[PDB]
């Protein structure tokens, strides 16, 4: 009943990724608010549980297919389908445990993560920084058998936790911002796999603060600058909303827009 974006990556082209980002953030927005040009996600409160969740069905050139969840509040995933397994990050509110029961109801078998998804949990678990984990098609390809066969016992947690780190990133921070989806239909159109350089990271690390500083902006103008990092680590001030534009995708909710 949740709405379902398909994805390969077994011959992915920049164009085939971009539909299916165009396609994935279509899913979450609408959600018509839009402040500053900028989309806002639907706040969650008052948002009924059908509305609530995206699929997005992952194959790849094993054959092999993982469904994703994502939380259409925050386009971030909450857990995923390999065959007669689903499994979930720990939630951390009882809102969300209350919401997921709703996901992959079909399933014989469910499991609940100790841990949450949030990349400090998973780069531990990873033994890697975000920094240290080349994306790329390959990586993503890679990350789609992982997690398949982590629902059979032969993916090691590690792993796992890498899969995770790569999946969020060239779908959920993809969605949120055009400059990292851009980062990724560069990767696929070289075929050649990266870490992600500080921009990056900073932009992933900071998408809360962004969406913050644009919903209470005066006018579009920071009354605070943000520090981001360019691609060589030097660090910049942004002081208004104009500049992310061409960035930032997606917002999460904050508070009501004001009239
Ligand atoms: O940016 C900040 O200053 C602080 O913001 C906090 O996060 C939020 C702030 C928020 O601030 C506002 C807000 C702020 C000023 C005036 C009107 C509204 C509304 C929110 O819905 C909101 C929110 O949902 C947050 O999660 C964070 O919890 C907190 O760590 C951070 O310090």
């Amino acid at each position: 009943q949740y709405p379902i974006i398909n994805f390969t990556t077994a011959g992915a082209t920049v164009q085939s990724y971009t539909n299916f980002i165009r396609a994935v953030r279509g899913r979450l927005t609408t959600g018509a608010d839009v402040r500053h040009e900028i989309p806002v996600l639907p706040n969650r409160v008052g948002l009924p549980i059908n509305q609530r969740f995206i699929l997005v069905e992952l194959s790849n050139h094993a054959e092999l297919s993982v469904t994703l969840a994502l939380d259409v509040t925050n386009a971030y995933v909450v857990g995923y389908r390999a065959g007669n397994s689903a499994y979930f990050f720990h939630p951390d509110n009882q809102e969300d445990a209350e919401a997921i029961t709703h996901l992959f109801t079909d399933v014989q078998n469910r499991y609940t993560f100790a841990f949450g998804g949030n990349y400090d949990r998973l780069e531990q678990l990873a033994g890697n920084l975000r920094e240290n984990i080349e994306l790329g098609n390959g990586p993503l390809e890679e990350a789609i058998s992982a997690l398949y066969y982590y629902s059979t016992g032969g993916t090691q947690l590690p792993t796992l936790a890498r899969s995770f780190i790569i999946c969020i990133q060239m779908i959920s921070e993809a969605a949120r911002f055009q400059y990292i989806e851009g980062e990724m239909r560069t990767r696929i159109r070289y075929n050649r796999r990266s870490a992600p350089d500080p921009s990056v990271i900073t932009l992933e690390n900071s998408w809360g603060r962004l969406s913050t500083a644009i919903q209470e902006s005066n006018q579009g103008a920071f009354a605070s600058p943000i520090q981001l990092q360019r691609r060589n680590g030097s660090k910049f001030s942004v002081y208004d909303v104009s500049i992310l534009i061409p960035i930032i995708a997606l917002m999460v909710y904050r508070c009501a827009p004001p009239p």
